[PDB]
């Protein structure tokens, strides 16, 4: 196949632009995220029971949604929440591969269809069955300057003037609000009710009757009379427009003659649909609106289209009303692979000035200037063929893959060169002897090198999705390296390479074979000084920590305020007055802006929780080691410590926001027995003390939840409520609409329906003692307190209520002690949840479920790698005891990553692990080309297996040092480089070139041992 | 033909019709479903000593067997040979007639007095200036 | 039914649109809202689509639109149809 | 009594539904056994 | 093209003084002037 | 309409280099395909 090029160098040079012209309308159509999907589908049912608590949203809405989840493919589990808000997050999770498309219709199509069995309240309000995939591409925060616009003014104005276009302007996916729009509030006043003898049911029962929609019909409508000469659609009584029309609303006449109207009674604002979460920026008050990316769209593109839309909206403000960026990865993504792009590049320079220096012409250092960016191209081309995306997770599978590239190209240019040498032959005859030798054993770097990486991208469940974005990218990087190598690559040396520094005194005078030579007079001596390296790995490997993907500085971080049982909204809105006071008076020197959310945490959603999105400066305007999210976190934490009724906990991002963590576990405590929740709950206690005294194995153990807080329990007396002659569905309708709020109807403002609530006003319903401003009517007129039938006392209840698979649960995280691994704390959970009471179980959900379906995988396919290995390497040479010289390499170049992950502080991660192989990589093609070569010179020649050895190393000895000293250097400013991204690439980089320090300068020297060792005991 | 989709094109084309259905028809549970003719198994649950009538198994295998059998893949759906409790009221025609009450007044008196109540919050959202409690308001429940 | 043509243009039609946003492949949108009440909103989608993916991705975001409209609407039912506008033949029926 | 879905493997469907089952049977009352009168992939099974 | 409407505006509280109701007023406008569909019946076999 | 006679001018282009390569590739000399290249606006003029 390289030697068809006898005459052919434009065929070389054919099938090389079109490989240049497929990966570049590639890159100009290909997506460009941070990350790929690694999350499996998750979808995500939401519903909404205004004023219940987490019993009735539990037992009314719950149940009965999750009793109908059945007869949908692939999934895995299922888990919900109840609470005391009165919100339902049923969260289905479905396999790997699943189409999130299909499975998503198919949970809406079994709860459509459970509609009817859900209460009045729950159907008005709206189910939402959405695909959790939740990652904020952008958060667009939008700030009033001097203020007259409030919370609900501004989180107006962009649902109905910004909202609508964001949604546009293609690349944009769903978008979210902080906060909500008008409705129509009707205040009520109790004191009015009792005063004109009414209820809150006579008020609601008036505002669906005189708001309404009426069906009219046409003037000549059809079937018309004989000679009608017009149609006219006739129109009726619309919906009110106005605040002042709901006034007027007659409620009833009492008989000396007055209306008694809803003002009269009531009040009537025009105020946000709920109440529940209020925004700040910077302390002055905010909207904001999560958004979230679609697919085939970059990350790149979408938010340089977003900002250069609210460039186009901010003349139409009013006057006062700007737009800030509280939360913006897309500079992170930006830098960070460009930090990459910019490593690739200067690859191709280090190898065009390491070939200038070993050979002295210009005219063959461009042949791996043209063949090394050729075979990059061609991975993007075929990327897009996969249906990949441009991510970090496939640049760095770049990076690491121009090793072998550098590898491919150094390999024949450089045995071109040496048959010119010690012969004269022309630069046609000598590139077809260098076909000779590398051809073959050329072709099998090509399947070797396939067994490392192929059994990679099998590996299964949100984990091994990672480690198939770098086998994919990394076998792509390897076949067409080898195409490229017998192809567009020989062609070059044929043409261009035209035949015939005191360095060369220097390097060409080498003892290195002086030395060689008594390493084989003495292989008894060195082959024990293998065995305490294969021991030193073998212990060095197992003391390290293990670890997922490393922590970066985002440029934003977190912070969480978490108030004790029973704590109101301005007690917590009290705590986040004094973390912007921290961050701005304290820390100015890091932190642009800070966005506090009083209202929503991690999952709760209390008032007693908050959240702020705390976004620091540019990274160049942040210098030193002192200011990233790895200090500046730790040092607002100490500063946290001392506030007191809190808990706040500023932390750092995760790599990807929807995985969980290595060396922890997520554990569920079902009662499959029918027990209840306090049954449940001291199983939960027991299982969490006994946990506390195995502090050498299990660390950070706790509850995932809420514990039991007082509530306040108002209790029907029923003869008491008859003999009155009050009814209980007028009890109930003034307890429940009064304390609670109950939408209505909708009526339309702007054009655009908008909803009508009624509740009572905030003076009547803060204390225990306003239950005595609530009268009821009875049958025949008389105004009943609910203290003439209804005692009420306080006890304890649940304001979050879990339940997993259909079962009622208590999920407990966990995480291994310092020095251990997972599978070993995760198997003493399950012999400590066996001597738990009788009738509760366990199951595994998060990345627990992962590693328990997928235990051994990897001993099983790596096992699978070293029979293909060695089937490869005894199919390339002639024997079956040849591929030993070559396997017994792994160990060599391990070592030296095992030492430089602890010599840094790194540890085993996917960085790491990506990077062991592609050193095993280098380190067995290194060993291929010499045994070759051997091999070959005891056939064609008379070589007495000294000879052969020799000379063999002495001729790969050149090239082997110059793919080794290209690729040092390639990957030295991965090793050094600090602050913007470079948490990855102090991951990927310091473990390979610390790895292949010891297979080139350690490499040399035992594969000549293993070469004559292995074939003097089968010989 | 992709019975994923042609499960799909079905309960587009009911959904119309659901709400011209009777009120107590819907409140059954109409089910759309991917299944085969005959039973793919049966699997019975006996009491091999004797403390559960026939109607006492078949509460549990309902209540404790049922959903997560149908939530396994590749289950169409499940028949339950039998049936699970429900709080049953076995009327008498002659008491009914001594109180001058009628089956109206029955299920009238059980739909009021067996009630879960959405009651509201002490010092809820939006609150006074100075509030410092907050806790559920608990009105009727279930009957157990 | 019985509603004019601008009442539903803001309280149903308008409230589809911006929620069928972020559907893959979309050449264009065309909704017409008439007197009588009824309103189509026809989603034609770019040549090459699975005209079945297309069907229920524009079905499980019309979905979370319900929660937005006039309550009389899902009485009748807001249908979701993988469409056709010419006529294949017609079959006409005469008494002799 | 189970039906099989459309398109799914009788034999993966009968394996994975003994898996559920054998979660189950911790947590049964005293006395009280599951039974298999009857079953069509065990056919599939020992006939191939 | 633009056609002529017949908006007809039931005024609120001259009806509230007349004693009506206004729910038995648009049942009535609607059933007269548009049509109702009350509940189906069968004709030869079919609910229409 | 305006969606064909908008990408037709880049369906020439493209078409036009695939049958340069592929006779560079065939017929070795890269004036080869230059000397025919030449003859594509003979046979262009005829049909319109
Ligand atoms: C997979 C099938 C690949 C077939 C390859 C093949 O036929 O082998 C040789 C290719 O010769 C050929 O004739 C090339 C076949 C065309 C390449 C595939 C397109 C024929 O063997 P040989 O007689 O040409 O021996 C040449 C000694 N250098
Ligand atoms: C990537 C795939 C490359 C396969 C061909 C690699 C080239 C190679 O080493 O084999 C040359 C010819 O290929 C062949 O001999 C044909 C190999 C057929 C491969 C079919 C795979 C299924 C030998 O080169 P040569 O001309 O010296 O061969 C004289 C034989 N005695
Ligand atoms: C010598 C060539 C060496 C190249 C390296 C490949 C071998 C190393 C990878 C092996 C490996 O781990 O894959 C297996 C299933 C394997 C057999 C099917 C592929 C073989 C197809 C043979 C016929 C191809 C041509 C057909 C037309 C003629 C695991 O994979 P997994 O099964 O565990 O993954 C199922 C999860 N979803
Ligand atoms: C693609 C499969 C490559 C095997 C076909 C290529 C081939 O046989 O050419 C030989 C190259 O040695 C080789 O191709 C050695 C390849 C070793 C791995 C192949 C084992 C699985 C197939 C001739 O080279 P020669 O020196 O053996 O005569
Ligand atoms: C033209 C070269 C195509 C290389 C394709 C790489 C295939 C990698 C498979 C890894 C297992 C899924």
């Amino acid at each position: 196949m390289p030697n068809f090029f006898i005459d052919r160098p434009i065929f070389a040079w054919v099938i090389a632009i079109i490989i240049m012209l497929a990966g570049g309308l590639a890159i100009l159509k290909l997506p460009v995220a941070q990350y790929p999907t690694i999350a499996p589908p998750a979808v995500t049912i939401s519903a909404s029971y205004p004023g219940a608590d987490a019993k009735t949203v539990q037992d009314t809405v719950t149940q009965v949604i999750e009793q109908n989840m059945n007869g949908i493919d692939n999934l895995m589990y299922m888990s919900s929440n109840s609470d005391s808000t009165g919100t339902v997050q049923i969260t289905l999770t479905f396999e790997s591969g699943t189409d999130a498309d299909i499975a998503q219709v198919q949970v809406q199509n079994k709860l459509q269809l459970a509609m009817p069995l859900l209460p009045q309240e729950v159907q008005q309000q709206g189910v939402s069955v959405e695909k959790s995939s939740s990652s904020f591409l952008m958060v667009v925060g939008v700030i009033n300057t001097d203020g007259t616009m409030t919370q609900e003014d501004i989180s107006d104005y962009v649902a109905a003037n910004m909202k609508d276009a964001i949604s546009r302007t293609s690349g944009v996916g769903d978008v979210q609000l902080f906060g909500s729009q008008y409705a129509m509030r009707i205040w009520m006043n109790p004191n009015e009710l009792n005063k004109f003898q009414l209820t809150p049911v006579d008020v609601i029962t008036a505002i669906k009757a005189q708001n309404a929609q009426v069906a009219a019909g046409q003037l000549g409508g059809t079937p018309p009379v004989k000679g009608q000469q017009l149609n006219a659609s006739i129109i009726a009584q619309t919906r009110l427009t106005s605040t002042e029309e709901f006034g007027k609303i007659l409620l009833k006449v009492n008989q000396d003659g007055s209306r008694v109207l809803l003002r009269d009674v009531a009040k009537i604002e025009l105020g946000g649909e709920n109440y529940d979460i209020i925004a700040e920026f910077n302390g002055q008050p905010a909207s904001g609106l999560g958004i979230k990316l679609a697919t085939g769209a970059n990350a790149l593109d979408t938010a340089a289209a977003i900002r250069a839309e609210l460039a186009k909206m901010e003349p139409f403000f009013p006057s006062g009303l700007k737009i800030v960026y509280p939360y913006d990865t897309t500079p992170f993504v930006k830098i960070s692979i460009h930090e990459v792009v910019k490593t690739l590049v200067e690859a191709i320079i280090l190898v065009f000035l390491v070939m200038y220096l070993f050979l002295q012409n210009f005219r063959a250092t461009l042949i791996p200037t043209i063949a090394v960016p050729v075979v990059l191209l061609g991975t993007f081309a075929v990327l897009a063929a996969f249906g990949f995306s441009i991510n970090t997770l496939t640049m760095f599978g770049m990076v690491l893959a121009i090793g072998l590239l550098v590898a491919d190209a150094i390999v024949v240019v450089e045995n071109v060169e040496r048959v010119m040498a010690e012969e004269g032959l022309p630069p046609k005859e000598a590139t077809r002897k260098s076909m000779g030798q590398i051809q073959g054993a050329l072709v099998g770097i090509a399947m070797v090198l396939s067994a490392v990486f192929v059994p990679m991208a099998f590996f299964g469940g949100s984990t091994g999705a990672i480690y198939r974005q770098f086998s994919i990218t990394i076998v792509s990087a390897m076949a067409l390296s080898v195409l490229v190598a017998l192809i567009l690559t020989p062609a070059l040396c044929a043409t261009m390479l035209k035949p015939i520094f005191n360095r060369m005194f220097e390097k060409s005078t080498h003892h290195y074979t002086d030395s060689v030579g008594g390493i084989l007079r003495s292989t008894g001596r060195y082959l024990v000084l293998y065995l305490i390296i294969v021991v030193g790995m073998a212990y060095l490997f197992v003391r390290l920590p293990s670890s997922f993907l490393p922590d970066e500085d985002q440029g934003v971080f977190m912070t969480m305020v978490q108030l004790p049982a029973g704590a109101t909204q301005e007690r917590t809105q009290k705590v986040l007055n004094e973390v912007t006071h921290y961050y701005l008076t304290k820390e100015k020197n890091n932190v642009e802006s800070v966005f506090a959310v009083n209202g929503f945490g991690f999952a709760g959603r209390g008032q007693n929780t908050g959240i702020a999105f705390v976004s620091l400066k540019d990274w160049a305007d942040r210098p030193g080691e002192e200011n990233k999210v790895e200090a500046i976190t730790m040092r607002a934490t100490r500063a946290f410590s001392q506030i007191k009724d809190a808990m706040v906990f500023a932390f750092n991002l995760p790599a990807i926001v929807e995985l969980g963590t290595a060396t922890g576990f997520d554990f569920e405590l079902i009662d499959q027995a029918g027990l209840g929740h306090e049954k449940l709950t001291q199983a939960r206690n027991q299982l969490l003390a006994e946990a506390a005294k195995h502090p050498d194995m299990l660390t950070s153990v706790r509850p995932n939840g809420l514990e039991d807080t007082p509530q306040f329990k108002i209790d029907i007396d029923q003869e008491k409520a008859q003999a009155l002659g009050v009814s209980i569905n007028d009890i109930n309708t003034t307890l429940g609409a009064a304390w609670g709020g109950s939408y209505v109807n909708d009526f339309i403002d702007r054009g655009r329906v908008k909803k009508v609530y009624v509740m009572s006003e905030a003076k009547y319903r803060m204390l225990p003692d306003d239950i005595g401003d609530w009268y009821v009517r009875a049958a025949d007129g008389q105004m009943v307190p609910f203290s003439a039938f209804s005692s009420s006392r306080w006890e304890y209840g649940s304001p979050r209520l879990e339940r997993y698979n259909g079962l009622p649960s208590m999920e407990i995280l966990g995480q291994a002690a310092p020095g251990k691994s997972t599978g070993e704390a995760m198997e003493l959970m399950e012999q400590l949840a066996s001597k738990l009471p009788t009738g509760v179980g366990y199951d595994w959900t998060g990345m627990s479920y992962q590693e328990r379906l997928s235990g051994n995988q990897a001993p099983s396919l790596y096992a699978i790698s070293l029979i293909v290995v060695f089937l490869c390497l005894a199919a390339l040479y002639e024997s079956w005891s040849i591929p030993f010289s070559v396997m017994l390499v792994v160990p060599l170049g391990v070592i030296g990553a095992l030492l430089a992950a602890t010599f840094r502080g790194l540890t085993n991660d996917v960085y790491f692990q990506v990077g062991l192989l592609t050193t095993i990589g280098l380190s067995a093609k290194n060993a291929i080309l010499i045994v070759e070569f051997a091999k070959d010179l005891m056939d064609k020649e008379g070589k007495g297996l000294i000879e052969a050895t020799l000379d063999a190393v002495r001729m790969r000895l050149r090239p082997i040092l110059m793919t080794s000293l290209a690729f040092i250097l390639g990957v030295m400013p991965l090793v050094i480089s600090t602050g913007a991204g470079s948490g990855a690439q102090n991951a990927v980089g310091t473990g390979v070139m610390g790895g292949m320090v010891t297979a080139t300068v350690l490499a040399i020297f035992f594969v000549p041992v293993f070469f004559v060792v292995v074939r003097r005991r089968f010989s």
